[PDB]
């Protein structure tokens, strides 16, 4: 056959990147990188410092970066499935390890890799055929993920007693793991859920990784497969700060696990404030689908959006506090539903408020980056291919975060990275700091 | 009957507290009130401020505090139980609440208030029933903690919208459900893992939270009892920063609700950085009894722990960064020992390294302060009253760690306290910001 080993190369990356970190830590490394108010230590942590997560850079004229390549040089640049158009997520977590772009069999090695390293203890499978219906998703996916911590390399390793020095390499092995049995867990979530209750299926080392899981989700759609190799390829990862990636990165800092980590990140993003928002505008373009009605002019919601951000609501989907033009990955996905369902009516509303809202915005003070998200774009993409069940969206985000989440937990874990413990205090405490003292 | 309404005192205290942040935050908010380094920040947040953690302050003359209310004013103040000598767990969620000392019939008022909301949805229980002896009970506690999320009270408040303000209402019904069937789930992980699948009994209004616990633990000593009160008391709450305390914090700022954001700190504490301690210590201890031997003399474990000083090892349970006297907790768990274990072989050989260590390492420059935590002294304290099982001491503790954790959770719910969001970076990212900006 073919290949070239990962964490082979993994094992060569590590003592350089070691080293850069050793001398940087060296010599700047008191170098004042900012301050602190009373006032950010209510507000949330409120643009704080406080990191190094080292697989993606927000940047604001670019989007996104997965290094310094962005966006649109990953489209290029990652491996396409071998008669596709859009990448595949396997060489995406490749992209993320190694700081490299994948060949074709650096790639088919994932698939082979992952297909063959996903199992599932027959103790998960019972939990699930038993879980109650009533239970959300996301309660599911985060239950049977430590469930599977079971089956942790690392969590014994550790109680037989590894040495700091070795870490990674198990921690990468319960990584590999996990990204393989999630497809699993998922598909099985919705087919007990949604599909009542049907078998998800077999396995199949030909497939690659998206493949197989749109494959045991039971949808024989090749666009839509092609849609969940992109989808699972944009919503990967996004700065260390936000809670699904600080959580996994805090508890995973105490040692924990891999599957304990994920868990724990999964807590934070069915979390309204972080997972539930993909489905907010989904809902949002639904009621205006019926108020303003089936096919508007460019007039009419324009008085909509109008009598919108000015009689006291807000436009879900548009507007960011940092990045300066469209954020790329509303791009992605309209470059493909402009390929693919570009004669749909809720396409076409979505592509309208395009035209329409930025300008309305610009025009009435809401304004520096009145451009749209992902979210605004991938809701309508699903509904589409026939995945109406809108709760189980939070999944599907949960498994393409997970690429990010444990390709950087690798990297904690690799350069060593402590126990993550900030200082707390209290008011009594502030009082007598920042004016008594 | 009796009482005075917690809820409704709750409701009280919150706009007057809401005011005093509001002012603070007016006026001198914006004093700064530190700085932060391209070494703390990769040092896992080394001593950045970064929290306001409203129910415990870490004293370094006096230990911690649950206001200003340290350790020996507890044990005074929080009434004892009817019959007893060692503070109800019960007066201490009250007191971290409230910012108040219970009265009696507060008290007598959670501990009906929490045996009636003590009730566990059929599938937990089954699922419970069903897991592997395989899977350690951590794995277990908050595998089942998440799916009882299917009951929580806020989720679907939520769902139907509440508003802002009213957010600490429900977010408190979920923590009083929570703190109340905690003692179920693991009272069952226990009696499934341990005591060979039995049953854990019933649940009585009559008693106190502690009692009803170590009843279903199925523990008839009523020393154990009192033990399992004064335990639960102590490790209640440090501050805000450390794992299991920041992680509920942050994925509960997503607003998650109190079952999902618990479920995700025991994720942490599970973590060997974390939770693993109070073992590791009795492990210690238990080398020592036999390498030393049974009765030793002071002359003789000089000689061991010097032998263990200086050659290149460290005593598990002893020295402290900031508290500058002996940790009270372990002085409450003494004061217990000497009253009631006092003729113990090991219990003897803990207080012997009282006698002992800090000399050996204060002479020896290890120092500053050399003196015993609380970890040191539990295990032992557990080990005596038959809890040999090890591994389940992790849930003890989490148990415990609930009433400090939920009780902040309901504060910064009630004072509305934003999404935790710190910036990430990257060293592609400092090694241009410190140095070359």
């Amino acid at each position: 056959a073919s290949s070239t080993n990962l964490k082979d190369i993994l094992a060569d990356l590590i003592p350089k990147e070691q080293a850069r970190i050793k001398t940087f830590r060296q010599q700047h490394g008191n170098t004042v990188v900012g301050q602190i108010t009373v006032d950010m230590m209510y507000g949330g942590m409120r643009g704080m410092k406080g990191l190094v997560y080292e697989t993606s850079v927000l940047d604001p004229d670019e989007g996104i970066r997965f290094r310094g390549y962005s966006i649109p040089e990953c489209q290029k640049m990652l491996p396409k499935a071998k008669g596709g158009e859009e990448p595949l997520p396997e060489g995406l977590f490749w992209l993320l390890v190694t700081g490299q772009i994948p060949t074709e069999e650096q790639v088919s090695w994932l698939s082979k890799e992952w297909a063959k390293r996903a199992a599932l203890p027959s103790h998960v499978v019972t939990m699930l055929d038993n879980f109650p219906t009533n239970l959300h998703p996301m309660s599911q996916l985060s239950a049977a993920i430590t469930a599977l911590n079971s089956e942790s390399n690392f969590a014994r390793a550790y109680a037989e007693g590894i040495h700091r020095t070795k870490y990674w390499e198990l921690i990468y092995e319960d990584c590999m793991d996990l990204i393989a049995k999630l497809p699993c867990v998922a598909a099985k979530i919705y087919r007990n859920l949604y599909r009542e209750g049907s078998s998800i299926g077999a396995i199949d080392s030909k497939l690659d990784w998206s493949h197989n899981f749109t494959n045991m989700l039971g949808y024989t759609d090749a666009q839509f497969t092609e849609l969940m190799r992109l989808y699972l390829t944009i919503h990967s990862d996004h700065e260390g700060g936000n809670v699904s990636a600080h959580t996994s990165h805090l508890v995973g800092s105490a040692l924990s696990d891999p599957y304990l980590s994920f868990a724990a990140a999964m807590n934070g993003l069915a979390g309204p404030l972080h997972g539930l928002a993909n489905q907010e505008v989904l809902v949002w373009l639904t009621q205006l689908q019926k108020e303003v009605g089936k096919d508007v002019s460019d007039e009419k919601l324009r008085d909509y959006i109008w009598n919108t951000l000015n009689s006291g609501r807000v436009v879900p989907g548009y507007g960011h506090a940092v990045l300066r033009k469209t954020d790329p990955r509303y791009t992605c996905q309209r470059e493909f539903a402009l390929k693919h369902l570009p004669h749909d009516p809720m396409f076409k509303l979505v592509a309208q408020l395009y035209k329409i809202v930025p300008n309305v915005l610009l025009e009435q003070g809401k304004a520096k980056n009145p451009w749209p998200n992902v979210d605004a774009h991938s809701g309508v993409l699903l509904q589409y291919y026939g995945m109406t069940e809108m709760n189980y969206y939070t999944v599907l985000f949960g498994v393409s975060r997970a690429l990010g989440v444990l390709a950087q937990l690798i990297w904690s874990r690799a350069l060593g990275f402590p126990l993550e413990r900030p200082k707390s205090m209290s008011t009594d405490g502030l009082i007598k700091l920042v004016d008594s003292k």
